[PDB]
């Protein structure tokens, strides 16, 4: 079935740049789409408006997107769930706000997107796998690939994955988020932990990547970033139990090399900063987005020490990150093991 | 052992921006460098300017490389040979230069370093394939990976992989190309086959990024492009019989990624230009370095279609550069295929 579905309502809980731009996604497939915010003056602004000043400047929003500050308004009537709230304020929101949405969605059983990446700093926990706390698991599905938020929202030519247990659930929503303009396309797989995996650990990485830019490196050096980090997705993947189709997909390969390569990323713009000599209590202070990578490279690393992955790259970028190592001295420690065989495995006989 | 190796001179012949690049490296690691080029008048104003004013402007050479159109001077006494020609004069040199080149470098068994990338014409032969008709086999090895030459030449980070049958040769020139001060840092392997396809596939494939680029389409379209061009240099090295460790190192994901997201690319360049409109005829006539790709994409049809190995995407790419179809059509058929599955193979149970 290669035919598009549509429907009457979609709500995102996530009032980002990201869940916005995928709201004006939904914007061509549903009647109406409800956006959650969690501040009813901010809400009002946004609407009166019709641009998300907040988060998403410069893009004015379809007419069928109201914003809400109302859990029950938002959820009511909605055929499609997303999650787009970043991994650390995602169980806060089920705690204080997600009840009645649990019964409806329970109720109802209708399809969860989860949109949102990283690991949660405590329980080492994936956003599905918070997600899956408050919400029967095979409510959940994973949307993951190179999207961002600026080119996801106006349009531009987009290719996600969509993962899920049952890849005809997928395949469902791969027809319901898809659009008829071509302009967001959807490939389904099964590899959510694969999926999951990829998309934390790879904002983890583009920090790397910014504090090689801001050295002073160059492009070879970002390619071989990209390269040498991939692996860590791979075994992180292995050790989790992802069986792997993800990592040189969309969600794996094709994110982390979108973000590594660009400052729209917000983890590449920390590593920047990090290269430059700013400290991460001014970056962070100073910023009106998440980068979800500064919050994950912590639980990241005791992931990988409880299942005895190593993680070379991750592992410097956490001690640039958590523990203040100058850039530099990270970067000697990286480059002190001397030369080696490229040490890939075959793919063929 | 991973201790740096030293040696008395080398020879590049190869003079373009990579040749020089790649004696600007040689110069740390040889007391002398001798850099052949074709014409003799250009060979006096290279060595008098001590910088490649032809083709690596802004580079001030080190004092111990030597330009020369003696091809005899050159290699006498070398230790090493790079071949940086590029592919589609690779032939001539040999048939009308190289009796003598072919007999010093077989009689004192010197290594031979191939760090040209493409597929020949008539022949369909990979770069090594052409230099062994002429040099046995066991003193081959093949240069790949993501190595802007501005870059190379002027000492930033970069990472690259040297493949050889034997190992042990590949990890020896391993010690011979790569520098102390870590600037320079070579990764060994056997792929042979996976690296010379993929060099040869991913210049197919930046001519297509720098169309998508030239038609307006953004950084998520780019790193699409990047995810599926690489199944394709997959099934061409499968096919050929590669064990396809290089597919997801150094010369393909890596050197692909590097050369479809920058306008360094000779390749990416020419994409943007048919992209934005311009006929290939004005391309080639106002082109001063050399676009390996518009070759290419021609032989590696045919070696395609002569193993049944489809690739979408240098197919289009052909159609543009040799068949005159329309950048707007082929993006077209590209995406006309409707809504399926990743399907990338699981890489673990
Ligand atoms: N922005 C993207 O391009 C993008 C974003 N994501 C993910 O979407 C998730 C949402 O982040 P966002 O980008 O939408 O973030 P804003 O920083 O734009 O929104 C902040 C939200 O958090 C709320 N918020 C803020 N503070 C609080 C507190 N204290 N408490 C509760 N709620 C709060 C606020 O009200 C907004 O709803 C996050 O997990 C991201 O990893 C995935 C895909 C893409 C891209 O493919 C991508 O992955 C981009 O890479 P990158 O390197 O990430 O740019
Ligand atoms: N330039 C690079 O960054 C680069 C280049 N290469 C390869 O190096 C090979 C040599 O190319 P070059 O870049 O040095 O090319 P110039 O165009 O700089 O030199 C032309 C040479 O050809 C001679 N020449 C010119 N016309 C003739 C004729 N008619 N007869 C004989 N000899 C001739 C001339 O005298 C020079 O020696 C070629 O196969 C490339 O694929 C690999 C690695 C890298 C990079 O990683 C890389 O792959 C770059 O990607 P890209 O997309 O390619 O930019």
């Amino acid at each position: 079935k290669d035919e598009l579905l549509y429907l009457n309502k979609a709500v995102v809980f996530g009032s980002g740049a990201f869940g916005t731009a995928l709201a004006m996604v939904l914007s061509k497939k549903c009647r109406e789409v409800c956006v959650w915010h969690m501040n009813e003056e901010e809400v009002r602004l946004v609407n009166e408006k019709r641009e998300n000043v907040l988060f998403l400047k410069g893009v004015q929003l379809a007419s069928n997107i109201t914003f809400t500050s109302d859990v029950e308004k938002a959820y009511n009537g909605a055929e499609i769930i997303l999650f787009v709230i970043p991994t650390q304020f995602l169980r806060g929101f089920f705690e204080k706000s997600g009840g009645n949405l649990i019964a409806y969605a329970k109720e109802k059983q209708v399809p969860v997107l989860v949109c949102t990446k990283g690991i949660e700093r405590s329980t080492l926990k994936f956003p599905a796998e918070i997600i899956g706390e408050f919400l029967p698991s095979p409510l959940l599905s994973v949307l993951a690939g190179p999207s961002f938020a600026i080119e996801v929202a106006t349009g531009v030519f987009t290719c996600v994955s969509i993962a899920s247990a049952d890849i005809n659930v997928a395949r469902r929503l791969q027809r319901i988020m898809s659009t008829g303009d071509r302009s967001f396309v959807c490939w389904a797989t099964t590899d959510t932990v694969g999926c999951e995996v990829a998309s934390a650990v790879k904002n983890v990485l583009a920090i790397g990547s910014g504090v090689a830019n801001g050295l002073g490196m160059g492009l070879n050096a970002r390619a071989a970033l990209i390269m040498r980090g991939l692996l860590e997705i791979r075994d992180l993947t292995a050790a989790l139990g992802g069986d792997g189709s993800a990592v040189f997909g969309l969600a794996g390969l094709g994110d982390l090399q979108l973000t590594c390569s660009s400052e729209l990323s917000r983890n590449f713009t920390v590593g920047k900063k990090l290269g430059k000599g700013l400290p991460i209590e001014e970056i962070q202070r100073t910023s009106k987005a998440v980068a979800e990578g500064v919050a994950t490279a912590d639980p990241l690393m005791r992931l990988a020490k409880q299942l005895k992955v190593k993680m070379p790259l991750c592992h410097q970028i956490y001690e640039i990150v958590y523990k203040k190592k100058n850039p530099r001295d990270a970067l000697a420690d990286l480059l002190s093991c001397g030369l080696q065989d490229e040490g890939l495995p075959p793919l063929f006989k």
